[PDB]
């Protein structure tokens, strides 16, 4: 036939994710391609945003927070239609910080944690501790959390004071300052007897997807006198002599994979010391998203009324979920319908119909992320 016929298919997939800042104009692309006419049709978490339109753009003359979430279009022609792959766009902000001051207290020798003060933002803002005007940096004896918590190790009496944070946006630019944290040092001034190694800030379970550059645990210890104090981290109960760093509190794998997951212990104890070690622990968990095993021939043909399969195959941690679209519409595979969803993932359709015909569109999903592929379907007499 002297027509064109080529279906629609993208060029380039979207982001997972983009931040971008309020107020300014946003420019979501279907980079799709295909025989033309090609129309464009855009959703909002799954709710129809726009009609289908010759322009592959959508754009947001001004961004504010109503219009973050998830977009996708899905693009036709004449020979079927297709579901992009979502985008979240997330929207950059900063308010500031409405908790007010705060008091807190703390025994000699004992830690004082000082959560840091909650502002509204995204991202989370970089957050530096101050006290009388002069930053806080780790050391020795502070520490400064994963969480942007302050932990004062073996407190004295000179640490009692006004504590404040500044956070800094570093998408927009902004920077506020919290109010003060009062701490206390109470009981100060007898002698200075040791005190036993406790773990104030335990590792905690941890999950990362699989592609993040770096994941840490972490693990603040007390203990009196503190330069005896000494850490020590254990992967399946041997001793890690790599990748540890900020005091011994962080133990850093890079590139993670599956073969990192597993239980991850923390260990205090005193050099030169009768005192027991205590002990502390969690499990990293490595995501791995969506990859497929086998895609469908981009094309696929059957005869009416017979029985034809599509296979879909992906791998992923955890097991990803399984999901056909027909032109971009939800494939109903309930009983009572000619359609039958294999377990290793494959679409069953029987008693082929011509309207059968078109694009099947199969997604794996799971929490670590989506992937798609699809097939031109053509039903022959
Ligand atoms: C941290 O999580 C574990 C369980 O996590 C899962 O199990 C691991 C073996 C590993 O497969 C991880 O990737 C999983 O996500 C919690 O362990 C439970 O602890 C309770 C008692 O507290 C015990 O009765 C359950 O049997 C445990 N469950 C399992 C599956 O082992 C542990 O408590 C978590 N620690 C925290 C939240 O601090
Ligand atoms: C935040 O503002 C204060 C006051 O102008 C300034 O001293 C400080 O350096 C600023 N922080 C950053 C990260 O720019």
């Amino acid at each position: 036939g002297a027509q064109d016929d080529v279906p629609p298919y993208f060029k380039t997939e979207p982001v997972r994710t983009q931040v971008r800042l309020e107020g300014s104009r946003l420019v979501l692309t279907c980079m799709a391609e295909g025989s033309w006419p090609l129309e464009f049709k855009w959703l909002h978490n799954n709710r129809e945003l726009t009609r289908f339109s010759l322009e592959y753009r959508y754009m947001i003359t001004s961004l504010d927070r109503t219009h973050a979430g998830f977009y996708r279009c899905i693009v036709r022609n004449r020979m079927g239609a297709l579901l992009q792959r979502q985008t979240e766009v997330q929207v950059a902000y900063m308010g500031s910080f409405e908790e007010g001051e705060k008091r807190q207290s703390v025994n000699h020798g004992e830690a004082a944690v000082i959560r840091a003060p909650r502002i509204s933002s995204f991202p989370r803002p970089q957050v530096t501790w101050f006290r009388d005007g002069r930053k806080i940096p780790p050391s020795s004896r502070i520490a400064i959390t994963l969480e942007n918590t302050l932990v004062i190790l073996s407190t004295v009496a000179p640490d009692a004071g006004r504590y404040y944070v500044q956070a800094v946006n570093d998408k927009n630019g902004d920077n506020k300052t919290s109010q003060p944290i009062t701490l206390a040092v109470e009981n100060v001034g007898g002698p200075a007897d040791p005190i036993a190694p406790t773990i104030i800030i335990p590792p905690k379970n941890t999950s990362v997807v699989a592609g993040t550059s770096e994941v840490t645990m972490e693990c603040v210890a007390n203990a009196r006198p503190l330069i005896k104090l000494h850490i020590v981290w254990k992967k399946d109960g041997a001793p890690l002599s790599s990748g540890i760093s900020d005091y011994n509190r962080r133990l850093t794998i890079a590139n993670p994979t599956v073969s990192d997951a597993g239980y991850y212990e923390c260990e205090a104890m005193l050099r030169s010391s009768s005192v027991a070690p205590v002990t502390r622990g969690a499990y990293l968990s490595v995501l791995e998203p969506p990859q497929f095993v086998r895609e469908p021939e981009r094309h696929i043909t059957a005869e009416m009324e017979k029985v034809v399969d599509i296979p879909c195959r992906a791998k992923g941690v955890p097991p990803p979920s399984i999901t056909w679209y027909k032109d971009a519409a939800l494939v109903e595979v309930g009983k009572l319908t000619r359609f039958k969803q294999r377990s290793d993932g494959g679409l069953q359709i029987s008693g082929l119909l011509p309207d059968d015909t078109g694009m099947l569109q199969c997604f794996a999903h799971n929490a670590a992320g989506e992937a798609q592929t699809s097939t031109y379907l053509a039903v022959t007499s």
